[PDB]
């Protein structure tokens, strides 16, 4: 049952609208995994097979993974279609020959499988939930007793296995252009690993690649409505049409990220000790290196007067 085209982001023209958006919940104890605020695309996660209620209340570990193998398949397959047609957020940025942000949304979405399955999955996820309770009986009834210690062992056993089903997928794009040749090693020869295996910093990452895209895009807009003739606009007295409403949009866009930032900043830099969140971001993503995240989410009263746009203040007077 299902598996479509992604919407997470809006649906592919000729689609309207249909966007998830990013769900932040309160974060108590955290010593495991976790993650603040859980991205559009984890809500959109093909998982079908695997549920849609559990589906795999009495299969094998063997018939247990070959569902999540497909899901995996099917997954990347469509992130492909919605990156290529630019939808994706992260995909209208720019442009082997592959669309930009697919690599970097397929990891994240590997990422999400692993921890849908080892059931160190972040903010317990609607959807999947008592999916995680049937693969531990699945596994501990059909592997050797020495119970998370077995499940992690059995998904370290098969990590390579649903990796290929990644790489198998980019290979069977190759019906489509021959603008390039994809070997399927494009999006890395081996899975994700190092922080990026920790749920919580996957996400954040990925708020912060989407984050930075949609600010140069506000650049962008403020640029062309702000700066033409030879240099003035808004400057003269107050601010004026054009400039004055796409400047507003971007205020509007701060105010509504600003929760999302506190909330996943705390939680990183309380979890990395002597990292900060900005280093994170700066590090990751060239989209990133221009934006002050300090200043552009500062609390101060005196921000709010002095910076009305924040970053973009001067550009906007």
């Amino acid at each position: 049952r299902g598996c479509q085209s992604k919407t997470y982001d809006g649906k592919i023209f000729p689609g309207k609208g249909g966007e998830k958006q990013w769900i932040c919940k309160d974060t108590i104890i955290h010593g495991d995994t976790n993650g603040a605020c859980i991205p559009p695309r984890t809500q959109n996660l093909c998982v079908g097979e695997l549920w849609d209620r559990s589906n795999i209340k009495n299969d094998t570990k063997e018939l247990l993974k070959e569902k999540i193998k497909n899901a995996i398949h099917k997954e990347t397959e469509l992130l492909y279609e919605y990156h290529d047609t630019g939808t994706a957020i992260i995909s209208k940025n720019d442009k082997n020959g592959l669309p930009k942000g697919f690599c970097h949304a397929v990891q994240r979405s590997f990422i999400d499988y692993k921890n849908m399955i080892l059931g160190t999955s972040v903010n317990i996820y609607e959807h999947i939930g008592k999916l995680q309770e049937d693969i531990k009986k699945i596994i501990e009834k059909g592997t050797p007793q020495q119970s998370t210690e077995n499940v992690n062992a059995w998904w370290k056993g098969i990590e390579r296995e649903m990796w290929d089903a990644v790489r198998c997928a980019i290979t069977k794009i190759n019906k489509k252009n021959n603008n390039s040749i994809f070997n399927g090693d494009e999006c890395g020869v081996s899975p994700p690993t190092g922080n990026d295996e920790d749920q919580s910093v996957s996400w954040f990452k990925e708020w912060g690649e989407q984050f930075c895209i949609e600010r140069l895009r506000y650049e962008q807009n403020i640029r062309e409505a702000c700066t033409i003739n030879g240099k003035n606009e808004k400057k003269g007295d107050k601010i004026q049409g054009a400039c004055k409403r796409k400047c507003e949009k971007y205020k509007k866009y701060i105010s509504e990220k600003k929760q999302e930032w506190d909330k996943q900043k705390t939680k990183y830099e309380n979890k990395y000790v002597g990292k900060s969140a900005s280093d994170l971001l700066k590090e990751n993503y060239p989209e990133c290196i221009s934006a002050n995240f300090d200043f552009i989410f500062n609390d101060n009263i005196e921000y709010k007067t002095y910076y009305p746009y924040g970053d973009y203040s001067s550009i906007c007077s």
